[PDB]
């Protein structure tokens, strides 16, 4: 797999960024994380919904680096956002809000698998940790 280059333009939400991908705007959906509600018709807001969109926004924001690493799969959801990992200063998001207890790995099924492990190893320690979302 490979990163490619992109900017920032506005963080969304725990799971979601927009950014400038080939000189065009785009929306992200983070891989393989699957984060609390912060805007929902049903149920609203979740517990650590804001904070793991507070986060993502803080990640992204102070990166200096922001790249975008499409899977071996579907590269966009049905809503159209680009399906990928997304790095800041070569740190993975995805990874991080996981690590941290902010998103529970999800199984998706669409071809895209190739970091499963690794989320799964962050998920474990979060939850030994009995961090956040885990408490």
């Amino acid at each position: 797999l490979h990163k490619e280059p992109a900017t920032l333009i506005k963080a969304i939400d725990g799971d979601t960024v927009k950014l400038m991908y080939k000189g065009q705007p785009m929306t992200f959906r983070l891989l393989k994380v699957d984060t609390p509600e912060t805007k929902h018709p049903k149920k609203g807001v979740e517990k650590y919904g804001p904070e793991a969109s507070a986060f993502t926004k803080k990640m992204v924001e102070n990166a200096k680096k922001i790249e975008v690493e499409f899977d071996k799969g579907q590269r966009t959801d049905k809503y159209g956002r680009g399906l990928a990992y997304i790095y800041a200063d070569g740190k993975m998001v995805n990874e991080a809000l996981v690590r941290q207890g902010l998103a529970k790995v999800a199984y998706v099924y669409k071809g895209n698998n190739t970091h499963e492990q690794l989320l799964r190893k962050a998920e474990a320690q979060a939850k030994k940790e009995k961090l956040n979302i885990w408490s």
